[PDB]
Formats: C-alpha cells, sequence, structure tokens
C-alpha cells in the first residue's frame, strides 16, 4: 500500500553527504548515497545510520557503487561529474574542458535511471548545471516536468540572506528572485525584492538600506561561488547546495506545491526554446508543475538573452 | 547560568489550550495555564504533560489560578475575557507589573487595540513589551485565500492586513507577493481576477465572524493560538521576524497614543522597529477611520 | 511516450478523521502543523468544516502547505491512508459497522486507528465491518496508558519522558495491566532508582493505580468531556509511524489469533507499526500473577 | 530581557561543520566556529546560505580569534597525547577568560584524557565539563534495531567506559521500548553470538568509518550527540545520556574522567547514575580507567 520514499544520490561528495544527513534526520525517505568510489558513500551512510540512532530517525541510508541500488527512486538528485584537472596547472585548462566530459557522464546517469528509476524526479547539481540538465533530459527521456535543474534557490536565498543580513531581520520574510543561467551571467534581481511582501524600496526611503548596497548585494550574488571557493581554499560551497536540493525533493515528495527558482526547459518562455533557464516556478507531485514566466523589462530582458547565448 | 523559558497563559480556554499544546511539542519552554477556573488549566497541563511522554518532549506545563506562579515568565498571553473586560485588563497587568516585570506581553483579548492598550498602562513596561495578536492571524487568513486559490504553498504566499482587529481592518491585497513575485502577475496571466482579489479582502475582514457561524458554540482558536505562539517565539529566539501586529504608535502614520496594526519586527527586545508602510490617499483614509473607530 | 504521462508519481499522504470533536481537531491540527499529509475532518454537522478553515488559517502562519477539509459525506474519504475513528456499546457497536462498510467502500486500503470506546470491542466491530486484514485494524490505547505510567514516572525521577519507555496492555479500560516494576529509563531498570532513593515501590505501585484511573481523573479535572490533546498525539504518532513506514514500537489493541493463550479477542500489547500497519506482535513474558490480571481483562471485553 | 544561546565550537573541522549545519537548521542559538585557519567564514557564510533556504533566524560566523567566544553559553572542542593536551591547555585558558559560564562539551581523542585537560585549564566546576558516550552507545542501538529492523527511537543502550578500545558495550542490557532484548533472542529475530559481535563491532565501528572514508573519520554522528547534548543543556531538558564524568568516588574510582549515564540540564552534569554491574563488567571498568 504505502512505501517509503526513496532518494538516490548520484554522487557522495560533499554536497551528497549533507544531502543524506538532512533528508536522515527529517525522515524524508530512505537514502542511497551512489558513489564510483562504494567506500565513500557506505561511510557516509553508516555514519549517518549512527546519527539516526542519536537523533531517533527511522529511515535507511545506503552506500553503494552500482545502479542497480537506486531501482524505483522517487527522487535522484546528481552531483556526480568532473570538478577539477588535478595533472594540468591553474592557466592550462578554462571550465569549458570539462564539459564535454561531463556531457557524456550525464548520459551514463541518465540510462541508468530510465532503466532502473523510470519514475524518478530528477534534481541535477552538477554544472553547468543548464547545460548538464539538458544532458540529463535527452538520456532520461523523460518528461519535461520531471528533469529539473536546482540553482536560482541558492542564488536567490544567497541575494536574500545579503538584503537580511543588513537589514537585521529573519531571511524567512525576504523573497526574491535570481534568474538566468546559474554563472556569472545570472540576473539578481535585487531591486524587487520583498520584505514579507514589503517592497525593498521602502527601506531604501527609510534609511535602513541604500541603493549601494544593494547593486553590491547583486554582485556579491554573482560571485558568491568563487568567494567560497577562495574562502575554503580546497573545494567550493556545499551546505547550502544540498539543503537547497534537499528542499526542492521535499516539495516534489509532499506536493507542497513551493515556488522555487529553478532551471527549467523552455519552449516559449521569455522568448526561449529547447534550453534550460532559470526561472520561477512551482514544484509539486508532477515535479515542474508550472512556470511562472516573470514580466522583464527591456534591460532585464537583454541580460536574459545573453546568458542563453553563451549555454 | 541557563534557564527555561517560562510562558505564561493568562487564560486556559480553547485558545489557550492549543497554546501550551504547540509550545510543549516545540520545546518552545514551560507552560503556565493560569485561569480563573484553576481545574481548567489543570485538566490541560496534565493533559498536555500526557502528550510530551507520547511525543518525547521534555518541558512541563502546569495549570494554576494562582499569580504567584506566574513570577519570572518570559512570555504573557491573554485570552481571558469593552467597559469591564478593559477593567479585567487591569487587574492581569498589575499582577503582570509585580510578578513578571520582564515578560512579552502579547494581548488577544477582543477588542485588540484597546484591551492591549489597558495592559499598557496597568504593567506600566515599556510600548515595546506589549504587543496586540492581530495581522498575522488577519494576514494569514488573506495570504491562504490567494495560495488556495492560486494552489500555492501558502510559505510563500506574503501580504499585510493593516488597521485595527475588527470590521476596519485594512486587508492589502493589491500588494500581495508570491516568492517576491506582484499578485498582479498572476492576474496577467489569468491565475486569479480583481473581483476575486477584491472578494478575498471583504472575506478577510468577516474570517472571523464567518467561524463564529460555522462551529455554532465559540470562535476560531487554532490559528490566534499558532499566531500567538509564533509571536512568542520571535521573541524568545529573538528571530527577528517581521510580523503585522497590534502596536503603539507615538507619530507613525500621522497617529499617536493608539495602538495599531503594523508590520514589525519582533526580537528580544520585542518591538525592535516598526515598519511604517508607504501607503496612499485611498489607505490612509481607511486606516485613519480604523483609528476613529479605536 | 507511455512512460512519459502527466500522471504524477507520488501523493499526498491522506488521513481521514470519522468524527470531527474535540481529538478530531487536535489530530487535524498536529498532522497539518508535522506536514503529514492532507486531512479530512468528516462529522455528522459545519464542525468539520470550522476545524479545517480555522486549521488552513494556522498553515498559512506557519508555512504548512498541506490541506484540510470539512465534510458529512463518505465521498470525501475515498482512497484515504488511514481512517482515525472517535465518532460514537449496543449503539455504538452498530455506529462502528456503518463507519466500517463506508471504510470498505471507500477506502479498501486504509490504515484503521480506532479511539471509541470499549476500544477492544469497537475496533473488533470495526474488522468485521471492513473486511480488512487484521494488521491494518488497530485501537490506540496502550501508547496513551503507557505514555501517562511513564510521565508519572519522568515526573517523580524529575528526567525527560523521551527516555522513559514502560508498557500498559490488556484492555483500555479499568482492566489494563501498567507493568511499572518493569519500566526502563534509557535502558536503565527502575529498580535502580528504587535503590538510589529517587523513588519508593509504593510510589510505582501507586503510578500503576494512577495510570488506569487517568481517565477519570481529567474528566473531572475537565469537568465536561473527556481528554484529547494526548489521545490525538497517540493517533497522529501511529498514523505516522504507517505512512512513514517508521518500525516504531508501540502498544497498541491488536487482535489476537493465539498470543496469550487467546483468540479472537483485541487486547493491547506491544507491537511494530510500518507501510503494513502491525507488522508484528511482540508477545510479553508474562508472571503468573500477570497473566491472571490478562485474562481477567479479556472475560471483560 | 532575553537572548540568542551562543555555542561556540573550537574547532571548524568536519565536526564542527555539521554542528554548525545543525544548529542554524535547529535554529537553537547563534553559532560561532573557531579555528587555527577562512576555515570557519567558509562554513559560516556557506551556512548562512543555508538559513535562508530553510527560512531559519539565527547566525554564523567565523574567526581565529578566541575574543569572538565571549559570553559563549556552549563550548565544544574537536581541534588537535602530551602535544594535544598543550592545547586543551590553550583553548581552556581561554574559555576561562571569555566564557567563564560556558558549558564545555569535549571531543578530542583521548576524550577522558582531554576533557581532564580542560576541566585543569577553565577550572570550572565538576558539572560544567562534559565530553561526548552518546556516540558508542547510539552505535550499538543502530546495530541491534538494524538487525531488528525497528525504529532506533525505542531501542536504549549504554556504552560506558572510556572512549576507545576499553570501552563496556552492555548488549545483553539493551531495551527495545522497555522490552529486555532476551525476549527478541527468545523470538528469533537475533542471537547472543550475534550481540556478543555487535558489541565488538561496536568497539572498533570508529576504525571501521576510518577505513571506509579512507581519508579522516567519522563526523555526521559524532557531531549529532554533542548538538543534542548541547541542546539538553540549553534547554534544560534532563535527558539521560552516556558521557565521559569526572568521577569522586562512583564505580570505586576519582580524579579521572569515565564514560556513564547522567543528567543533563540547565546546570550541565546534574546527576551521574552509577549502574549496577556485575564482576566481569567491573574488571572491563577497571581496564579501562587504567588505560586512560
Amino acid at each position: 500500500a504505502v512505501r517509503r520514499n526513496k532518494i538516490s544520490l548520484i554522487g557522495a561528495g560533499n554536497i551528497g553527504g549533507v544531502m543524506a544527513y538532512l533528508a536522515q534526520l527529517k525522515e524524508l525517505g530512505d537514502v542511497v548515497l551512489f558513489d564510483i568510489a562504494p567506500k565513500l558513500g557506505e561511510a557516509k551512510a553508516l555514519d549517518i545510520m549512527h546519527a539516526n540512532a542519536i537523533y531517533d530517525t527511522a529511515h535507511k541510508a545506503i552506500g553503494t557503487a552500482n545502479y542497480e541500488d537506486i531501482a524505483d527512486s522517487d527522487v535522484c538528485i546528481i552531483t556526480a561529474g568532473l570538478a577539477k584537472l588535478p595533472n594540468k596547472k591553474d592557466e592550462e585548462w578554462s571550465r569549458d574542458d570539462l564539459v564535454a566530459p561531463n556531457s557524456k557522464i550525464m548520459f551514463t546517469i541518465g540510462d541508468n535511471i530510465k532503466k532502473y528509476a523510470p519514475n524518478a524526479f530528477v534534481i541535477c547539481i552538477t554544472n553547468p548545471l543548464d547545460v548538464m540538465v539538458k544532458m540529463l533530459l535527452k538520456a532520461t527521456g523523460f518528461p519535461k516536468n520531471k528533469v529539473v535543474g536546482m540553482g536560482g534557490l541558492l542564488d536567490s536565498s544567497r541575494m536574500c540572506h545579503y538584503i537580511a543580513d543588513k537589514l537585521n531581520v529573519n531571511p524567512r520574510y525576504v523573497h526574491g528572485s535570481c534568474i538566468g543561467g546559474h554563472g556569472d551571467s545570472m540576473i539578481p534581481l535585487v531591486n524587487h525584492v520583498t520584505v514579507n511582501g514589503i517592497p525593498i524600496q521602502l527601506f531604501v526611503e527609510r534609511g535602513d538600506i541604500t541603493q549601494a548596497e544593494l547593486d553590491k548585494i547583486a554582485q556579491r550574488t554573482i560571485g558568491s561561488g568563487m568567494e567560497l571557493v577562495q574562502l575554503y581554499g580546497n573545494g567550493s560551497a556545499y551546505f547550502a547546495p544540498a539543503t537547497a536540493a534537499i528542499e526542492m525533493a521535499s516539495a516534489y515528495l509532499n506536493d507542497k506545491k513551493s515556488v522555487i527558482v529553478c532551471s527549467c526547459y523552455l519552449e516559449g518562455e521569455y522568448g526561449h526554446s529547447d534550453v534550460y533557464l532559470g526561472t520561477p516556478a512551482i514544484i509539486g507531485a508532477n515535479g515542474i508543475e508550472k512556470i511562472i514566466t516573470l514580466k522583464l523589462s527591456s534591460e532585464e530582458q537583454a541580460k536574459l538573452d545573453a546568458s542563453v547565448k553563451e549555454i
């Protein structure tokens, strides 16, 4: 009759571990930590299982390197793929050199999902998001609504945090949308932010924040990734990306119909088609139940056309 | 050097019972179910205490009719209950003045914007420590009706219903937002009509009376109790939540010496700030007409 | 293309509440705030709509996403994963059939949790009316009775009740057997605390006697009506164990077919609740003096 | 009048990272990530982004200056024998100076030895210096719960003694919602020969994950444990937790930390619960105290 939700984390790196950790303490469902190094997933799995006993939670975490174990998964969250190039210096390679290898990686994962988890809600994190997700949509052959990219929730939440940290208010009430591509071409709609429905321009007229501080926030939102790549020294952000993915996986598993900015396959929205792109959407039991097409200005539309053409 | 949060509920009625229940399962702190009918508070305490053992929660709730038991309370929510009710507020606030001289006083009794003023004068506390519960109930009601129509998680539907907690409230429907997106966009896409948005404004005004006639006896209590606990949590935990509630004004909106529902930041200092919304002449007249009713 | 239909692969859990009384209202409240699933408040009377609309207002306050409705029509129970029943011996028994006949028609795959008293008698009337397997028709009582026993101990020991575990078995009534001498505190037998001086055997014996009359103790305290906050928490705690397949160890009224020497009678006993409802019945090793109190409980049932 | 809790973590490593994450998402209080290195600011900022997603209110900051520990309600230690013993004193001397009312929760290994160094450095009372017990005991209950296939929420157990190979997994005293584990042995769900091995696996669990991880050791469960302990102190839960406590006569020993059940509340160690042991179990405890 009923059964536990099954989430497969294709990639048990830094992001994968925190994702399993959160989902288990929230009892969102059983977790499969799939990694090409199986003991890495088995280590976090067993470790998180010891945490469940500490936290009195009932669900199970598994580690594996075999695609048979992600079978019947309701959600597949993908972080696998190349992130670094050890045998070359920082000067001999750019990010464009990993796109093609990662593209083939996205296919192998897609075929196995199509094989073992034909009904899975595929959330992708591997970057470049807007391109990598499109590789999964082809490989999985799933409908438009069951293949989503994670971003915009991370990008918008970062924008809303910087706003909240300045106003000294609970970020629960700072809403905002950062759209476009999940990269340096994103569009932080910082002047459309709202504080519990209150337009941000009000707080400008009050002196709580300044137009200059907003423009600088939009710029720090664009480089938040690299900012943390330089703070960590070795690696990138993972705590917040993990929380974003699990928040999207819960909106699906629980049919919350939450409004999240996600990378979505377009077929006419904003004047584009056949491309993934960050945009607010309604995530529910059918995945992307609805795309909210924002009313952009000519300047904001130009910025959107620019990131689409670099995707 | 650490201590449990203490929440006194002056009034163990239907609202009081749900408040103690939510606070005990959330482990928000100890609860004192104060009521002139001492047994009623004792019943729900022992019943909620049975819930704690089921739900594996550690805090304790008690029932009493002695103000000596609300001593050192961090929060005092009042549901006990115009002229005679006003007098009841002075007796409560005068005891809070003595036993709970540091409590964040939240008022539920109606008329809200008047009773809370009688608690402010009796307790002698500064204005930033005596707040009233309205607007958070009134705004969430509005946000629901819009979420239900849009079929969206109300988590992302924000809105402000200002004014007095009565028929003169001002549901700012046309300023509602969905994940920051203006509500007008959803009108321009067919998801909802301005006519339906105007209908939600009136339903919000009359939501209180709608449930009175649905219940047949009594009124709402699940949502009021839930809002009072959220306000009490933003204080105890210093969350600094933007919550619309009845605040004492000394100039804001052009009014003084009157309690009025406006968005504000609730933190460790109770009301740390008041957010004076930028109102149109259409909204000011509605506000000025609500102050006159108060 | 047929693997790419606009058909949802997941659903919200659906919990129907037959009886929107004081317990029904708290059950809908707790379930909604925990985002456990949609709730259907069913009652013969507006009473279910009032609590639903008021609890939906609470959802907007608490940023919770699930839905609650009121109704007086079994049609809104269809496809419910869980049916919890509080409406309500002879007249109650007949009421339990009508409910059971509709739960069979509309919610043929529901996990039926009974609360109406006499628990052990009403839940059996349900089992016969729905015709479901015995493992999907359970009665709530031992989790309430046991937790009450554990609170009285935790209250005297000044310990978190999260670590106080104990079993109260038998029938949901004066015949219940609260095994106070077997209570454990984070695995530690309570006898140790007796040796430490934190509690006396006399107090333990008296806690057993207070657990039995806890129902009436709150009736006199309430003056009008019985307890409801805890019976609601217990019920939702069990529905959550089913909807989430927690394999939770819960004392509850189960249909026995050999255990404890009895058969064809509902009797409270520790069990394991999961996606199959009652997945295992744990039979406790009873003493001679305890098997006697158990045999008396079945006689009264 | 009131105030956020101040939970400072001396050590922004893997364990320290999961701590801030769990504390922030649970809104248990403000978090401070201290470390010799940027390591704290990275996780503080990364976790601050997570707050905005999870709609949580509290704040986290990284730092490398003990001045940011001032007035900390809790100080959880993971930085790091003789060398790491000097660090405990350096750490303790700062907790003494900036957070003199802090509830100290040590994790650095050897637990029972490193925590005493903190006790003598901070100079705090007996009850305000604990050592994270809850990990070892919970590991035992997981393996039993995994075999029995029951919610570990209802499996209680106590793994007493030192936090090393000399620990005592009391696998035979385990209870399932108060039901003795022997009933499940007579039930067919498990065998005594399997419980004896669960004790061994519990002893070597810390080393099992070091080999699985390959690089470094466990951190998810160790982090969850100390946050539970810190939550039992800040919320005055008076919860029963197995943890390292400074003894003064208990079990026939004194002037030594040792893993034992205890009550944790607003006063830290509210009470030590001395378990009723046998001759075989006391000899193991005596063999552990000597190794500490």
